[PDB]
């Protein structure tokens, strides 16, 4: 389902590249997009699908465009225009100036203070989920694992109650990962209406949690309004529900492939750190962008007022032109180029937060669980849009070769 090519675009620009469901996903999602950084490929292309978008392919395009927020602005930084224009969370749909009062209480609430202090529970429940499922010799680990351990570590900092994440888990799916069943301006709004309650009731009797805070926390010169302090805690709640969740399975998936990767890390920990680094570099799962403010000429592309572009931070490090031989995982590489938390000004406010819970989760189940493999014969399947995924991972294992702490 093409749309018609606008005149302004050249034909030898035309890829159509469809983000939600690419040709080469049976062969994993990161290779499905690789396929944009083929020799037939430009660095900058359009594709008609989802109602035609630019795609920049190239690590320097994407890290530029990322930067010049004068040009690309985050006002709608969604594809398809729907979802971009219904988009409407803090600080990321705001360009600098405005964006930076907004992100120094993101800071403030999942930045590396907080991280540090919530890290002994972090610690806590991934020794308990792992302990819990290691004699089982078998687990789904989406559902096991993926989900609960980087989730209810979010719904205990924002004081929310764990009844409440299958409904939360539905909505941020929608925003994501589209499947039909509801717009995105739908589910935002179920999103919202799940919000406006509660910031009531804590600006009202303010707590300790992520929500409280932000809920009452000053931004120029005055209080935030129950309105942003929504729109904030939204785009919390998308970060805290759909990012490390997916990537937890992309890595464990590897990981039950290569037995000489679990043991380098294993018998030296201290490279869990750049080990982490590199993960995120290869099994990178973002990919938004912005829209034109205006004409311009962007590496003699021309580029037209209100054209949106889809700049995919998965992209970056899997240029072979920022690292050698990037589809393989290389835990000693010199330098892991890439942009999986994002670029510019809105680079990720919860990086440390996402990196302690990979760094806990490489350490805590290589520890009890060594030696594990994929379930015979199971074929994991990705998914792929904003925030690509794995449906289902079935791990098994023989529980002699594990250990209890
Ligand atoms: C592996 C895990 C994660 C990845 C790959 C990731 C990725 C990203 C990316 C690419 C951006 C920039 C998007 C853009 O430029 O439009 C971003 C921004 C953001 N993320 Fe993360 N994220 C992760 C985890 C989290 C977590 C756990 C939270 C917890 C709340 C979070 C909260 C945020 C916030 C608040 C922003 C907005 C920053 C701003 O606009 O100033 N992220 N993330
Ligand atoms: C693109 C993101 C990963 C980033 C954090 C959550 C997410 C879906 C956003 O809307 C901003
Ligand atoms: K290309
Ligand atoms: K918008």
């Amino acid at each position: 389902n093409l749309a018609p090519l606008p005149p302004h675009v050249p034909e030898h620009l035309v890829f159509d590249f469809d983000m939600y469901n690419p040709s080469n996903l049976s062969a994993g999602v990161q290779e499905a997009w690789a396929v944009l950084q083929e020799s037939n490929v430009p660095d900058l292309v359009w594709t008609r699908c989802n109602g035609g978008h630019w795609i920049a392919t190239r690590g320097q395009l994407i890290r530029e465009a990322y930067e010049d927020y004068r040009h690309f602005s985050s006002e709608c930084p969604f594809i398809p225009r729907e979802a971009g224009e219904a988009y409407d969370f803090i600080p990321t749909s705001m360009d600098p100036p405005e964006q930076r009062q907004f992100r120094a209480l993101a800071n403030q609430v999942v930045g590396m203070p907080v991280v540090d202090k919530l890290e002994n529970r972090i610690q806590e429940l991934a020794c308990s989920l792992i302990e819990s499922l290691r004699p089982q010799g078998q687990c789904n680990f989406t559902e096991d694992y993926a989900e609960p351990f980087p989730i209810r570590i979010f719904m205990l900092l924002a004081g929310l109650p764990e009844e409440d994440i299958p409904h939360l888990g539905y909505l941020t799916d929608q925003m994501t990962r589209p499947d039909g069943s509801m717009t995105f301006a739908e589910a935002k709004e179920a999103l919202y209406d799940y919000l406006i309650p509660i910031i009531e009731q804590r600006r009202q009797k303010p707590g300790t949690d992520a929500i409280s805070i932000v809920a009452n926390g000053q931004v120029n010169g005055r209080p935030i309004t129950s309105d942003e302090a929504k729109r904030m805690c939204g785009l919390l709640l998308v970060g805290g529900l759909d990012t490390v969740v997916n990537f937890l399975s992309f890595s464990m998936e590897f990981l039950a492939k290569s037995p000489e990767h679990r043991q380098e890390l294993i018998e030296r920990p201290e490279r869990i750190p750049a080990a982490c680094e590199e993960l995120l570099r290869r099994f990178s799962l973002v990919a938004d962008g912005r829209i034109l403010t205006s004409d311009y000429e962007f590496h003699g592309v021309q580029l037209k007022k209100g054209d949106q572009i889809l700049l995919p931070q998965m992209l970056s490090g899997l240029d072979e032109r920022e690292n050698a031989a990037p589809m393989h995982v290389d835990f000693s590489r010199q330098k892991v180029s890439h942009t999986t938390f994002g670029h510019g000004s809105h680079l990720c406010a919860g990086q440390h937060l996402a990196r302690r819970e990979i760094i806990v989760t490489l350490k805590e189940w290589l520890t009890r669980i060594p030696d594990f493999s994929i379930a015979p014969g199971a074929q994991i399947q990705h998914k792929s849009g904003i925030v690509s995924g794995v449906q289902a991972l079935p791990l098994v294992w023989d529980p002699a070769t594990t250990k209890a702490v």
